[PDB]
Protein backbone atom coordinates (compact mmCIF):
# COMPACT_ATOMS: atom_id res chain seq x y z
CA UNK A 1 0.00 0.00 0.00
CA UNK A 2 0.96 3.74 -0.03
CA UNK A 3 2.49 4.28 3.13
CA UNK A 4 4.13 7.36 4.73
CA UNK A 5 8.29 7.57 6.09
CA UNK A 6 8.29 4.61 8.78
CA UNK A 7 9.99 1.11 9.10
CA UNK A 8 8.53 -2.33 9.41
CA UNK A 9 8.22 -5.39 7.55
CA UNK A 10 5.49 -6.22 4.50
CA UNK A 11 5.08 -9.75 2.38
CA UNK A 12 8.54 -10.85 4.58
CA UNK A 13 10.60 -8.07 3.35
CA UNK A 14 11.97 -5.37 5.68
CA UNK A 15 11.15 -1.93 4.87
CA UNK A 16 12.86 1.96 4.95
CA UNK A 17 11.07 4.88 3.70
CA UNK A 18 12.29 8.63 5.11
CA UNK A 19 12.27 11.65 3.66
CA UNK A 20 13.55 15.23 5.21
CA UNK A 21 10.32 16.30 5.41
CA UNK A 22 9.65 18.13 1.46
CA UNK A 23 6.75 16.67 0.05
CA UNK A 24 6.14 15.20 -3.38
CA UNK A 25 7.04 11.76 -2.88
CA UNK A 26 4.50 8.66 -2.75
CA UNK A 27 6.16 5.14 -1.71
CA UNK A 28 3.94 2.16 -2.24
CA UNK A 29 4.59 -1.53 -0.73
CA UNK A 30 3.68 -4.27 -3.17
CA UNK A 31 3.33 -8.29 -3.19
CA UNK A 32 6.68 -9.91 -2.42
CA UNK A 33 9.74 -7.87 -2.36
CA UNK A 34 8.18 -5.04 -5.10
CA UNK A 35 7.91 -1.62 -4.60
CA UNK A 36 7.37 1.44 -6.28
CA UNK A 37 7.58 5.05 -5.83
CA UNK A 38 7.07 8.09 -7.83
CA UNK A 39 8.50 11.70 -6.70
CA UNK A 40 7.74 15.09 -8.14
CA UNK A 41 10.10 17.91 -6.80
CA UNK A 42 10.76 16.25 -3.77
CA UNK A 43 13.40 16.76 -1.19
CA UNK A 44 15.52 13.91 -0.23
CA UNK A 45 13.92 10.64 0.76
CA UNK A 46 15.36 6.70 0.54
CA UNK A 47 12.51 3.73 0.36
CA UNK A 48 13.24 0.34 0.09
CA UNK A 49 12.74 -3.70 0.71
CA UNK A 50 15.38 -6.12 2.06
CA UNK A 51 16.53 -7.53 4.86
CA UNK A 52 16.95 -6.70 9.30
CA UNK A 53 19.41 -7.14 9.72
CA UNK A 54 21.66 -7.89 6.42
CA UNK A 55 24.64 -9.84 6.13
CA UNK A 56 28.24 -10.17 4.87
CA UNK A 57 27.61 -12.47 1.75
CA UNK A 58 24.40 -11.89 0.78
CA UNK A 59 23.81 -12.16 -2.85
CA UNK A 60 20.53 -9.90 -3.76
CA UNK A 61 18.89 -10.03 -6.63
CA UNK A 62 16.60 -6.76 -8.12
CA UNK A 63 14.76 -5.98 -11.18
CA UNK A 64 12.32 -3.13 -12.57
CA UNK A 65 12.33 0.43 -14.38
CA UNK A 66 14.30 3.34 -12.97
CA UNK A 67 13.34 6.63 -14.37
CA UNK A 68 14.90 9.21 -12.16
CA UNK A 69 14.80 13.24 -13.69
CA UNK A 70 17.63 14.73 -11.91
CA UNK A 71 19.97 13.60 -8.73
CA UNK A 72 18.64 10.16 -7.39
CA UNK A 73 20.15 6.59 -6.96
CA UNK A 74 18.97 3.03 -7.26
CA UNK A 75 21.51 1.16 -4.60
CA UNK A 76 21.78 -2.08 -1.95
CA UNK A 77 22.01 0.68 1.20
CA UNK A 78 22.44 -0.30 4.96
CA UNK A 79 24.08 0.60 8.04
CA UNK A 80 26.47 -1.05 10.16
CA UNK A 81 26.90 -0.16 14.05
CA UNK A 82 30.32 -0.68 16.07
CA UNK A 83 31.46 0.74 13.95
CA UNK A 84 28.15 3.09 12.60
CA UNK A 85 28.40 3.25 8.55
CA UNK A 86 26.01 4.18 6.03
CA UNK A 87 26.98 2.31 2.81
CA UNK A 88 26.04 2.17 -1.09
CA UNK A 89 26.15 0.30 -3.70
CA UNK A 90 24.82 2.02 -6.55
CA UNK A 91 23.79 0.16 -9.43
CA UNK A 92 22.45 3.26 -11.46
CA UNK A 93 22.02 7.05 -10.85
CA UNK A 94 20.42 10.06 -12.47
CA UNK A 95 22.54 13.33 -13.38
CA UNK A 96 24.55 13.35 -10.14
CA UNK A 97 27.64 11.43 -9.45
CA UNK A 98 28.64 10.21 -5.83
CA UNK A 99 32.41 10.69 -6.99
CA UNK A 100 31.46 14.26 -6.40
CA UNK A 101 30.95 14.49 -2.61
CA UNK A 102 33.73 11.52 -1.68
CA UNK A 103 36.84 10.68 -2.02
CA UNK A 104 38.57 7.90 -3.94
CA UNK A 105 40.10 4.34 -2.50
CA UNK A 106 40.09 1.53 -5.21
CA UNK A 107 38.15 0.00 -7.56
CA UNK A 108 36.75 -3.72 -7.72
CA UNK A 109 35.49 -5.36 -10.99
CA UNK A 110 32.33 -6.82 -9.86
CA UNK A 111 28.91 -8.71 -11.45
CA UNK A 112 29.82 -7.29 -14.47
CA UNK A 113 31.03 -3.81 -14.41
CA UNK A 114 33.99 -1.94 -12.27
CA UNK A 115 32.91 0.03 -9.50
CA UNK A 116 34.71 3.06 -8.10
CA UNK A 117 35.47 3.05 -4.43
CA UNK A 118 34.94 5.74 -2.05
CA UNK A 119 34.80 7.22 1.30
CA UNK A 120 33.68 9.80 2.92
CA UNK A 121 32.32 11.00 6.40
CA UNK A 122 29.10 12.45 7.38
CA UNK A 123 29.66 15.49 10.37
CA UNK A 124 26.76 15.71 12.40
CA UNK A 125 24.22 14.08 10.39
CA UNK A 126 21.27 12.06 10.75
CA UNK A 127 21.41 8.71 11.01
CA UNK A 128 19.64 5.45 12.45
CA UNK A 129 21.30 6.43 15.89
CA UNK A 130 20.83 10.11 15.73
CA UNK A 131 22.36 12.91 15.18
CA UNK A 132 26.04 11.50 14.57
CA UNK A 133 29.26 11.61 13.05
CA UNK A 134 29.91 8.78 10.89
CA UNK A 135 31.91 7.43 7.53
CA UNK A 136 30.02 6.54 4.40
CA UNK A 137 31.37 4.20 2.15
CA UNK A 138 30.59 3.59 -1.68
CA UNK A 139 30.69 1.29 -4.81
CA UNK A 140 29.56 3.04 -7.40
CA UNK A 141 29.19 0.93 -10.77
CA UNK A 142 30.16 2.40 -13.77
CA UNK A 143 27.83 0.51 -16.46
CA UNK A 144 24.03 1.44 -14.90
CA UNK A 145 21.98 -1.42 -15.07
CA UNK A 146 18.31 -1.93 -14.43
CA UNK A 147 18.11 -5.28 -13.51
CA UNK A 148 20.57 -8.19 -12.02
CA UNK A 149 22.35 -9.30 -8.59
CA UNK A 150 24.77 -7.83 -6.44
CA UNK A 151 27.31 -10.00 -4.64
CA UNK A 152 27.73 -7.64 -1.43
CA UNK A 153 30.94 -10.02 -0.03
CA UNK A 154 32.46 -8.84 -3.39
CA UNK A 155 31.89 -5.37 -2.08
CA UNK A 156 32.83 -5.48 1.66
CA UNK A 157 35.73 -7.02 0.92
CA UNK A 158 37.36 -4.75 -1.36
CA UNK A 159 36.47 -2.11 1.37
CA UNK A 160 37.80 -4.22 3.85
CA UNK A 161 40.89 -4.37 1.71
CA UNK A 162 41.16 -0.47 1.44
CA UNK A 163 41.20 -0.59 5.04
CA UNK A 164 37.32 0.37 5.43
CA UNK A 165 35.50 -1.64 8.26
CA UNK A 166 32.36 -2.33 8.39
CA UNK A 167 30.34 -3.37 11.64
CA UNK A 168 27.40 -5.56 12.68
CA UNK A 169 24.89 -5.15 10.33
CA UNK A 170 21.58 -3.06 10.65
CA UNK A 171 19.21 -3.10 7.83
CA UNK A 172 20.08 -3.97 4.04
CA UNK A 173 17.76 -3.24 1.18
CA UNK A 174 17.46 -2.32 -2.25
CA UNK A 175 16.91 1.47 -1.91
CA UNK A 176 15.58 4.35 -4.62
CA UNK A 177 16.41 7.64 -2.92
CA UNK A 178 16.51 11.07 -4.69
CA UNK A 179 17.60 14.71 -4.13
CA UNK A 180 15.35 17.43 -5.04
CA UNK A 181 14.59 16.25 -8.52
CA UNK A 182 11.88 14.40 -9.73
CA UNK A 183 11.14 11.13 -11.29
CA UNK A 184 9.49 7.29 -11.06
CA UNK A 185 10.24 3.26 -10.09
CA UNK A 186 8.89 0.15 -9.54
CA UNK A 187 11.38 -2.74 -8.42
CA UNK A 188 11.57 -6.07 -6.88
CA UNK A 189 13.94 -7.40 -4.55
CA UNK A 190 14.91 -11.05 -3.78
NA1 LIG B 1 24.36 18.28 9.76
Amino acid sequence: QTIQPGTGYNNGYFYSYWNDGHGGVTYTNGPGGQFSVNWSNSGNFVGGKGWQPGTKNKVINFSGSYNPNGNSYLSVYGWSRNPLIEYYIVENFGTYNPSTGATKLGEVTSDGSVYDIYRTQRVNQPSIIGTATFYQYWSVRRNHRSSGSVNTANHFNAWAQQGLTLGTMDYQIVAVEGYFSSGSASITVS
